[PDB]
């Protein structure tokens, strides 16, 4: 299950890297703003402080959302159940 | 399962076409902006760079969200489990 | 299952009515804008074209989200599986 | 199950407290606006009336979303099934 989580973890990083590179280059965002934008899109928070202005950027975002949500959400759930939950349970039993 | 995914795939396309046509016509968006708006609403990202200004558009959006989320989300999950997952597993075994 | 869906359906209506009344009165929105705002909050689209300006409105929105998401999402899923799905299947068999 | 819900309930409070403190201090929001922002981020509504302006705040928000969504969503579901549902069923049987 550490190997389940590692694969998902890695795939998320690669996914957020892909959005960082595209949005920084095509839409002109600072690298840190691209990442933060990529994270805020794929978790569907969507503040809208950043949003794509070019048509290429709009098209890309369509496909990035559809390809990216299922992964991101899969990692978060794996993180909650296989990492966050056990550490919670462990804190309720003094060793 | 390719036939499960095809039906959902098709139904999503038709759903996004429906929003493209309405928002372009009633709210005046360029076709590409309507589509991008439709995609950003039904995945609940909701940047808000576009949002309906007319009462008809507001009413329509209410019903489009309720009818449209269950489908969109169903396709994304089908896409993740029946397409994205297998291709991931296949990349871990040289043929 | 029509009785499952009816109860949820009703509970959603009552929930959106509650938000319509509060936001129209406390935040001053037109009734139609309150409803549209209530729908856009509880489905977590969150365009932000409307958002509460008063502290009372901010507090209320906190609790409305937590009480309201589980219901709304429950209705949408019931709608997708017990209404939308069957009608889809029925359209693939000429009577 | 009251003990399931209590643990989750508590963990959510602590999570929203953590965001209240950071956003009030680092981003300068009034305590009430930080809380409301924290709640609106972790439920992925994301109105965007508030959004982090500093790079530290942007980085923090990335990790807060990933750590925080799984919890928040877990509480809401526990709330819907173990508290909201039973009280609904109880209202359909006069004692
Ligand atoms: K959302
Ligand atoms: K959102
Ligand atoms: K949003
Ligand atoms: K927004
Ligand atoms: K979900
Ligand atoms: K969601």
């Amino acid at each position: 299950k550490d190997k389940e989580f590692q694969v998902l973890f890695v795939l998320t990083i690669l996914t957020l890297i892909s959005g960082t590179i595209f949005y920084s280059t095509v839409e002109g965002l600072r690298p840190i703003d691209a990442l933060y934008f990529s994270v805020v899109t794929l978790t569907t928070v969507g503040y809208g402080d950043f949003s794509p202005q070019t048509d290429f950027g709009k098209i890309f975002t369509i496909l990035y959302i559809f390809i990216g949500i299922g992964l991101v959400f899969g990692f978060i759930h794996k993180l909650a159940v296989n990492v966050q939950l056990p550490s919670i349970l462990s804190n309720l039993v003094p060793r």
